[PDB]
């Protein structure tokens, strides 16, 4: 209540506590002192965090079973970058330890609590048609990028050309760039295929 | 009211506050310090920015409930200019960030 | 015309451009004067010829 404030005898003053201003490029990070409810009548238990964003409310006070360990600033892609998540949040609201999500193109969300980025925002590969990718599997796979979706095995390579854009997958490792070889009519290179020997 | 002011009692002056006077080549950066409603008659919540322009009013005075963030001068663009903007408003009325 | 994400191209003429928000201008080219009887090797680096 606004106004002015007479205490009981029962009661005392302790401090004020205003409220934390909450816009688009920003979050709040809260730890639960005690098991509790909030205002959007979500039950907390004790220990566990969220993140309170502007489509919750425009001013919060952090009430006083939670804590407020920081403000969370928005992490924005652009449709020329992509990041790739370390222990993201699944559908029932645990962060998947040891797993990781790759994502793209321009979007704008907050790391919730738990997740991380393993190397900051990034840059998309963009190929010219004279410059190419070698590209490994790490697990067994089937990239998707037209009916043409191959399988690959746990060890294998192939090179990926074109004029085209490029995000790793989780399960593939980016070895090498090459670039095709100039050559002109009665002019050439002598090549090994490492395979067969030839 | 213009005149001369006799504060009750229980009223106490503080300062005069002149208004800002607004032109074509100008506009005034205003934030919300609570939720309230402007002489437009459009509600403000606490935090969010916006523009007042001469087509508004020529001459404002800042609200208790407004702050002050600045004078913005005007960006003209010549018919051999252009320009690229970063994070632009969109539809709805938000900052369109990384496009 | 569309153009895909690694592409190339050449723009001539007299004209007036902005560039768009998804391209870049890597260089500007001047066209160069030749006599008849008088020429220059150029290079096709896609073909090779």
């Amino acid at each position: 209540t606004v106004g002015a404030y007479l205490p009981a005898v029962f009661e005392e003053v302790l401090d004020l506590v205003d409220a934390v201003i909450l816009t688009e490029k920003t979050a709040l990070h809260l730890r639960a002192r005690r098991n509790f409810r909030d205002f959007r009548g979500v039950s907390r238990r004790t220990g566990e965090e969220w993140l309170v964003t502007v489509q919750d409310t425009e001013a919060h006070v952090p009430d006083v079973h939670e804590e407020v360990l920081g403000v969370v600033p928005i992490t924005t892609l652009g449709p020329h970058n992509y990041c790739v998540i370390l222990d993201p949040v699944g559908p029932d609201g645990k962060n998947q330890l040891g797993q990781k999500r790759v994502v793209k193109g321009e979007k704008s969300f907050f790391l919730q609590p738990g997740e991380q980025l393993e190397q900051g925002i990034q840059d998309v590969y963009v190929l010219s048609e004279q410059q190419g990718l070698l590209l490994r599997a790490l697990q067994p796979l089937e990239e998707g990028e037209d009916e043409e979706k191959v399988s690959h095995q746990a060890g294998d390579h192939w090179l990926i050309r074109g004029p085209l854009e490029y995000v790793p997958s989780a399960k593939v490792e980016v070895v090498e760039e090459r670039q095709a070889i100039p050559l002109d009519e009665n002019e050439g290179i002598y090549v090994q295929d490492v395979k067969t020997g030839k």
